[PDB]
């Protein structure tokens, strides 16, 4: 014996709820034209952000990472929202074990949350609550395919025209221990913009592949030290080369200094996201373009500047011996030189075929147990070659690997 | 003075007809909860493809070029649909002359189309009426881009679980002139499956890069040449390269045997998608992989077998004097070999930045004007290379150029 409540075309049972969150606000399984959709009851105090929400999400829903908005209609004292329903929240994702990714994998969570954030700061919307309880888990697809998406605006701002910025003069919207530190610093001459998100979205990144912590600690002590600055991505090993690669990125998104944090666009183009074949090929790339480059150019300078830790002082001493058994052949490859051992990564893929059965055996596949063989052993390489090479950035082959 | 229908959510002013359909129905704009809406009014007798259409639009319409629907209201005498609201028809994309492209070239137009109707096909739903009047074009978004979409579903199809194909005996309900001829053919044993769609693509495909014609003539007789197999490609010119990639997937996907007919996702693998980028880099693959081949083995002989007429003869005496020279000490390239050809391009676009100004200069910059300088010069050659190659491409390093069923 249970109950219905019907207001205009969207219809929910009192019993089924989802969840409660801000003013009171509660989170119903409902239905609407036949659809299974999650109903937000929205007390009269909060017709405000309630008014808000829905307005920006008809401009910006259209994004697969931005949750689908429905409908909406007005009560004798409440107002509905019908947004798509959802399986779970991003910390649900993160925090329950033996969670289904159903083949959503936590780097491509983080690229279509990024994704659903660069649409809505091409759309002039900042966000300003980016959180794991704002990023939702999809109900699978026809497919058994599930997706990440973006939600909960009642606190998104549209800019005004012609501004990049804008004010807190709205007080400081937010949860606190996510929030970007010049919304709280009072001595803040420059005004905040689309770069909060980026800072709460590192916030979420690290939080995802740390599989549960906080780049500024426990609960309450959170927005204190992200004040402080005292962040800590100790989860993130520092001879691990997923790690390396994830800390160059994070630790830039978390950055005090606002204009240092790099836009979503600019954050889609990081190695972070490369895939193995990717990553192989800008590895092939450089050294193609520092083959005929003079060892006392820029260019080389810089790629052996600090290269003795990256090389791990002799690099031909921590390859396997059949490898290098294949390279005493060659021996004008300096093990101490960073070059030497992007030239020898090249010609070994570019002759791959026409090696030795037992040199293709510790190398591995193509490309994907090949360029692993060398990343996994060199940790550093990848990081620092794209860290050095930057000053290539506006060449034409180097182009899809940066941003601009 | 104007007057305005409320039903539900969804209200329109009656002189903002958008168009007609077919029995009766009518298209107004309208608004959905604040929402711009194109707003389908339908019949009581054609309430049958309605909820139709609604049900499968409730599913199928989560794909960025497949029409989005949002609410659909019953009344006393009529249904009506409620569905994003859209600038234009491809038809007028391509027939009305200077038609604002704002960013949307033909080939992605094509590539959107078929991405949305891949993406109805793996929902095992056929639309059995593809033609330019329901496809789709996009109001502009803020950026001012513009987008194609697919559309009006009441005609289309749902297979039963397990199967791949349906019987005719609802009869003929695609438009005249877009219909695969399996589906007025008297004899054929064999149901129609998904390449209706595909058939009827195809159409689409030479409408729009032809600016206009159809594979099978003048409205009067397309259908007529569409079941004889009068198929006429007059458009695509014989010896330049886009159009002879064109060619190559069009005759296929307008093939008069649906089995020979590729599938969405297929089509959309075709060197016709290809960026002039990813056309080099399937240049260099091929010549790195065939280097150590033996000259004897399988790979090579399929590879110059027709290669005459690919390099012309001699592919030494078609290139830039300024490349020639800069060539000809290279005597391991053998003029008469699409492999050497395509060896002295690896090489020179591996060495390019080592190369004298003048030959820089005549090859252009890499990649763009620099695999130009060679399908231009030689409109056969990739057309030629990729059909050979296919005995590769169960391998990893050609997967992401062939399609895998």
């Amino acid at each position: 014996e249970t109950s219905v409540v019907i207001v205009g075309k969207i219809s929910f049972c009192p019993k089924d709820v989802l969840g409660h969150g801000a003013e009171g606000t509660i989170v119903y399984r409902g239905m609407f034209d036949n659809r299974d959709v999650a109903v937000k009851r929205i007390l009269p105090e909060c017709f405000s952000f309630a008014d808000r929400e829905v307005q920006l999400l008809r401009e910006s829903d259209e994004h697969p990472n931005v949750i689908r908005y429905f409908c909406t209609e007005k009560d004798r004292q409440f107002q509905y929202i019908a947004i798509e329903l959802c399986a779970a929240t991003l910390q649900e994702y993160v925090e329950q074990k033996d969670f289904a990714h159903l083949g959503l994998e936590p780097i491509t969570l983080l690229q279509q949350t990024t994704s659903g954030l660069a649409h809505l700061h091409s759309l002039n919307i900042v966000h300003r609550d980016l959180k794991p309880h704002n990023i939702l888990i999809s109900m699978p697809n026809a497919h058994g395919k599930i997706k990440a998406m973006i939600s909960d605006f009642g606190l998104c701002k549209k800019l005004a025209v012609g501004r990049h910025s804008f004010s807190r003069r709205s007080g400081v919207p937010g949860t606190e221990g996510w929030i970007a530190p010049e919304m709280l610093s009072e001595d803040c001459k420059e005004n905040p913009t689309y770069t909060v998100d980026i800072f709460s979205a590192g916030c979420v990144f690290y939080y995802v592949i740390s599989e549960g912590s906080h780049p500024f600690g426990k609960s309450l002590q959170r927005q204190a030290n992200i004040l402080l600055g005292a962040c800590s991505l100790d989860c993130l090993h520092p001879e691990k080369h997923e790690d390396v690669i994830a800390r160059e990125l994070i630790e830039k998104m978390i950055a005090m200094d606002p204009q240092k944090r790099p836009s979503a666009k600019h954050v889609l183009k990081h190695p972070f996201f490369w895939s193995l074949e990717k990553q192989l090929q800008f590895f092939q790339d450089v050294s193609d373009r520092i083959e005929k480059e003079s060892l006392d150019g820029p260019i080389v300078k810089q790629l052996e500047r600090g290269g003795r830790a990256v090389v791990k002082m002799d690099w031909r001493e921590n390859i396997t011996v059949p490898l290098q058994t294949d390279l005493r052949k060659f021996r004008t490859y300096k093990g101490g030189s960073v070059r030497d051992l992007l030239r020898a990564m090249r010609n070994k893929k570019h002759h791959y075929r026409e090696l030795p059965a037992e040199v293709r055996e510790t190398l591995g596949s193509l490309p994907d147990d090949f360029v692993c063989y060398f990343t996994s052993r060199f940790p550093h390489l990848l990081a620092h070659t794209y860290r050095a090479m930057e000053l290539c950035s506006h060449e034409r082959l180097f182009q899809p690997y940066y941003f601009h």
